[PDB]
């Protein structure tokens, strides 16, 4: 279910500081981004949500989506 989409960067080091914004967030568990995949596998407490993680990644200057893979 919690699965997030990259965009607008490459990876890698684009992925290190959309996992450290998930990680500023404290509704974070365990986020681990998938940098060869374009994908994070973003791990929640259920309070946080999906979209609002989406809208701070986009709103950091990035993009992100939302897509269970």
């Amino acid at each position: 279910m919690t699965h997030l989409k990259i965009t607008g960067m490459t990876c890698d080091s684009c992925a290190a500081h959309v996992k450290e914004a998930l990680e500023k967030v404290p509704g974070v568990q365990s986020a681990l981004v998938s940098y060869p995949k374009g994908t994070a596998q973003l791990a929640i407490v259920p309070g946080t949500s999906p979209d609002a993680l989406t809208a701070a990644v986009a709103g950091l200057g990035y993009k992100a989506t939302l897509a269970d893979a």
